[PDB]
């Protein structure tokens, strides 16, 4: 096939939350890291980065497990805006990037469905906040990978990097680093000729 074919979107918006957690799981979970990488729709190159840590409210003190898992320390979320304000910052960032133009086509890309099917809508429902329409469609990279490679990856980014012989970027369970791996996997899948499609229902 053709390497780096024409794609259906002008930009891809790579997103990977980190959230409060514990062993056994904390309830409710709350977003504590909100990264978005804006990728050129054709080349998959990173052109802009949104990144904010978020101050949790229901369980404001990060557990030892959460800090061990994510590397996020208490001082990184203390003094930060809450999710409501971060969502307003995202909307302003989308506007300045030119992504609110109806003729500019973009879609979010996540590893799995959890981030936009479960985490964001669930916390927004808890807080009584509407979900912006652009969060309601996305590409699940694991499903896209399964069509591009003909196989179901077992453990997310690590196994997709393994299958494509890519070196892992940065630290697992860091939101921004997970985004960098998603973007690197996407670049390789496009190099192999894959055309990305919405997977969310
Ligand atoms: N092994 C785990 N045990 C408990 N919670 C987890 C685990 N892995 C991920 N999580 C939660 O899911 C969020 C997203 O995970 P990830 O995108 O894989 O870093 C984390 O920030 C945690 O809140
Ligand atoms: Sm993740
Ligand atoms: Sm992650």
């Amino acid at each position: 096939s053709m390497s780096f074919p024409p794609q259906r979107y002008h930009y891809f918006l790579v997103l990977d939350f980190e959230a409060t957690c514990d062993k056994p799981q904390i309830h409710p979970q709350e977003i504590i890291e909100f990264p978005i990488l804006k990728l050129n729709g054709r080349t998959m190159e990173i052109e802009s980065t949104f990144h904010m840590y978020v101050q949790p409210v229901v369980h404001p003190q990060l557990t030892p497990f959460c800090t061990e898992l994510t590397g996020i320390i208490q001082a990184m979320v203390d003094g930060q805006p809450s999710l409501q304000q971060v969502l307003e910052r995202v909307d302003e960032w989308m506007a300045k990037e030119g992504l609110l133009d109806p003729n500019v086509k973009s879609i979010f890309v996540t590893c799995g469905d959890w981030d936009l099917k479960v985490m964001l809508p669930g916390q927004c429902q808890y807080l009584g906040l509407p979900v912006a329409d652009y969060f309601k469609q996305w590409i699940n990279l694991k499903k896209a990978y399964s069509f591009a490679m003909g196989c179901w990856p077992k453990n997310g980014l690590l196994d997709m990097n393994k299958g494509l012989s890519l070196q892992h970027i940065g630290r697992p369970h860091s939101g921004i680093d997970d985004c960098k791996n998603i973007a690197n996997i996407m670049k390789t899948l496009a190099y192999r000729g894959f055309i990305f499609k919405q997977t969310s229902k």
